[PDB]
């Protein structure tokens, strides 16, 4: 499993995020350009690995779609960490750390996203 | 960080979290021994540093006991997760998703950590 972006990997979902239509390798690498000089091969190549990260889909003129959005990704990223706990006692032992870990905003994002998700 | 342990730091802290007493240098060689051939020597001076560290105590037999669970490895790597955002709404934005993809028994967790926190 995934567990974070490299820079170019990061560079290119950010193309994709930025944009609502499925892209083509020829679309990413034009974007990409503005910062960076590569091959269409590394940025296709780019796209294929990303796909066998379930991070993109390509769809059929090839485009490639972000499976995840930016904010869902991060979320999914975070289901996947607390999912690496042994048993229910250390989820809840790791919620009370991480809480602790976390800004004030942060903390609090959290609790109107709870009390808003039950009520 | 848990979450930026070397290799063999990680080995041994893993040794250390699957046992309820304090382990000795041997029994943390003898159980690194099935996956690795190392010196008693390479163990006992990796339990050293860990302790410098301040991740794990020498109890007077001499054993060694962590100081922080595994559950403040999965806080780690939740937290690594969260700093996966771009900026502070995207930050805030995968909290509350987080909140949404969570099951009700981590919500409850959830909701205990923050309390705690509260106090
Ligand atoms: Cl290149
Ligand atoms: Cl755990
Ligand atoms: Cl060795």
């Amino acid at each position: 499993k995934l567990t974070r972006l490299g820079d170019l990997e990061r560079a290119v979902m950010d193309h994709l995020w930025s944009r609502t239509e499925p892209q083509t390798v020829r679309q990413v690498h034009e974007a990409l350009s503005a910062r960076r000089d590569l091959a269409y091969t590394t940025v296709m190549a780019v796209l294929q690995r990303l796909a066998k990260k379930n991070l993109v889909l390509q769809i059929r003129a090839h485009r490639y779609a972000p499976v995840h959005g930016r904010d869902e990704l991060v979320a999914g990223l975070m289901v996947d960490a607390l999912a690496q706990a042994e048993d229910s006692g250390s989820r809840q032992a790791a919620l009370v750390h991480f809480v602790e870990r976390v800004g004030a905003d942060e903390a609090d994002a959290l609790r109107r996203a709870l009390a808003e998700l039950e009520a």
